[PDB]
């Protein structure tokens, strides 16, 4: 049994030459030498079985990955485990491997215009493709965006997705939330549950702003701070966005501040191209209902050289509304066995 910083890394014969990569997610990330492809690939552990909620994200990332296919979605090759429930404790993934994440080279690298622009078009291709599968990423941070030497971008750990669910988006003010809080949405913290398309888009609009300066643009310190930020550079709501929050408590917070004006995003970035800040600005909108759409946001003059609809490929088929949330964590790793018995020999 293999064995990298103390802990078993169980994956051979097929994957050897194991080195640290890092600590991800849901804990040790290795590369390996792939005897069978003979490349090297990215291989996570994840060891989920005593709780429900590493159970359900787990699944949901398996159940996501294996049904999706797409060039800027990362796939899931291979898949590890023992061959009985009984022995099966960890569950390694096999994906390809990837230079760097978007996290990293942004702390380390300038992007130029055309870097900005081809890893915007990238992450907006996967989402038309995520969001056509009524499918919600909600954690969209640069640390989930993975490229290759090349710039090739691919969206990756659907742990925290769920199927959009529209109808079912209002709750009250301050309301606890999950996903990364520098890239959540004005509307979360209001009155929202993230339950809409447009929640990943607010992420996408945060990561083009950092992609911009190279720092986050919304650093929030704590829950209700994520908003001061937000309305420090938009400023005050209108009273027609006012007006669409019907609850009380966060609407009269907002009737509450002092007035604040938008900062314009010219004087933020002075550097940045017109067409990509006409973008930001449709992207980072304040109401959520006039925040624009993934394809729309396609169609944008800023990704004009890029645009091609018969080159932005759609889901097959919409997926499997929600079921995990009340299912035991014995019944999940049944399901977790069953969704990964296909990598099996046979
Ligand atoms: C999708 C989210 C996720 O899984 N992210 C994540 C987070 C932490 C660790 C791993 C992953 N996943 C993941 N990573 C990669 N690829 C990746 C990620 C991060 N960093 C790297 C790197 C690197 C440095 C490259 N090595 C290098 O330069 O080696 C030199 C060093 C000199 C010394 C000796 C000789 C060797 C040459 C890579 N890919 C896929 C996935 Cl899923």
């Amino acid at each position: 049994p293999e064995m990298v910083r103390g802990q078993v890394f169980d994956v051979g014969p097929r994957y050897t030459n194991l080195s640290y990569i890092g600590e991800g997610a849901y804990g040790m990330v290795c590369s390996a030498y792939d005897n069978v492809n003979k490349v090297r690939v990215a291989i996570k552990k994840i060891s989920p079985f005593e709780h429900q909620t590493y159970c359900q994200r787990t699944l949901r990332e398996i159940k996501i990955l294996l049904r999706f296919r797409h060039e800027n979605i990362i796939g899931i090759n291979d898949i590890i485990r023992a061959p009985t429930i009984e022995q099966m404790k960890d569950v390694y993934i096999v994906q390809d491997l990837m230079e760097t994440d978007l996290y990293k080279l942004l702390k380390t690298q300038h992007l130029s215009n055309d870097h900005i622009c081809y890893f915007l078009y990238q992450i907006l291709r996967g989402l038309k493709y995520i969001h056509s599968a009524n499918v919600l990423h909600r954690d969209l941070k640069p640390s989930n965006l993975l490229l290759n030497t090349t710039c090739d971008l691919k969206i990756c750990d659907f742990g925290l997705a769920r199927v959009a669910d529209p109808d079912h988006d209002h709750t009250g003010f301050l309301t606890e939330y999950v996903a990364t809080r520098w890239y959540r949405a004005p509307e979360i913290m209001l009155n929202s549950k993230g339950y809409t398309k447009s929640i990943d888009i607010w992420s996408v609009g945060c990561i083009l702003a950092e992609m911009l300066s190279n720092r986050p643009i919304f650093p929030g310190k704590h829950y209700l701070d994520q908003l001061n930020h937000i309305l420090g550079i938009l400023g005050s709501p209108s009273q027609e966005d006012l007006n669409c929050i019907i609850n009380l408590k966060a609407r009269n917070y907002l009737l509450s501040l002092p007035h604040k004006n938008k900062v314009p995003w010219n004087r933020l970035f002075p550097n940045a191209d017109s067409k990509a800040l006409d973008l930001l600005d449709k992207m980072l909108t304040f109401n959520p209902h006039k925040r624009i759409e993934v394809e729309q946001a396609l169609a944008h003059p800023y990704l004009e050289q890029y645009y091609d609809p018969s080159d932005e490929p759609i889901a097959e088929a919409p997926f499997k509304f929600d079921e995990l949330d009340d299912l035991p964590k014995e019944k999940l790793k049944e399901l977790i066995f069953e969704e990964t018995a296909r990598f099996q020999p046979g």
